[PDB]
């Protein structure tokens, strides 16, 4: 009843790529991401490999280092936003969120309606996280930068 | 293969364990020391404990973490002191680094008896976020505190 998932799960690329978002969430350092008081939702990417993971990730693991920028299409008013989650941890794991504003958005057109939800995910190595690349503990290349899109109705904060 | 180090440390519902193997090629190239210049391959475990009181289930890797690691030639008493990087292998991602012992042309860091201190502070400090709602929080994260370790280095493994 706090938890709305987004779409269906994509297996792509050796993970299983996920949404759902919640109310605005309180979240530590203060400063980083939106104040819970300016937003609507919290929206959330869960992303953990997959069986035979080709990266060395065992199956489950929470995939980490992504860079993870969104965008949130109101197809019905028309009005896009773009931004990026980013890593954090809460009662049930890591994961990438952001809290958003919604119908408290100045520019406005981002309220009741249907959306389309879009993850543009970059591999680790953009961040610099390291990678064996040895004949004997070496892991295979990173994906190149892809996409995955969902589609939900966006009905207020989930109360 | 993997030669341990000392025994694996467990607090502040971490699982803390040393390990270190032949010099690794490490892509991108750049971001860590050659493994041509390198004698050594430095990781560190670290994983989650059951029950973890940060919201880690149980088992899985601590990322974003800050780990700065010092290693003392006992015997010469030379001092090194650096960064381990975040990564994977055939085996699950991990904190590592090439080190350069005999090849240090410093001299001092060749074989013999060694001190090996892990710096650990918490995932916040580069950016990592968490939830303290009064629903989805959880605690916080542990101040920086050290594990020491003992290991007798002999040369690259093989
Ligand atoms: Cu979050
Ligand atoms: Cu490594």
């Amino acid at each position: 009843g706090g938890e709305v998932p987004i779409g269906d799960p994509k297996e792509l690329n050796g993970m299983e790529i996920a949404a759902v978002y919640l109310q605005p969430i309180e979240m530590e350092p203060r400063g980083i991401d939106l104040a819970a008081s300016l937003a609507d939702i919290h929206l959330e990417a869960d992303i953990h490999a997959l069986k035979n993971n080709p990266n060395g990730f065992p199956e489950g693991f929470w995939m980490p280092y992504l860079t993870i920028a969104y965008e949130l299409k109101n197809t019905d008013t028309g009005a896009i936003k773009r931004g990026t989650l980013m890593p954090m941890v809460a009662d049930h794991g890591p994961h990438y969120g952001a809290n958003i504003a919604m119908e408290k958005d100045k520019k406005g057109g981002f309220g009741v309606g249907n959306y389309e939800l879009t993850f543009y995910i970059s591999n680790p190595e953009k961040q610099g996280f390291g990678r064996h690349v040895d004949e004997e503990t070496g892991v295979g290349k990173w994906f190149e930068p892809f996409k995955v899109d969902y589609k939900f109705k966006y009905t207020g904060t989930p109360k």
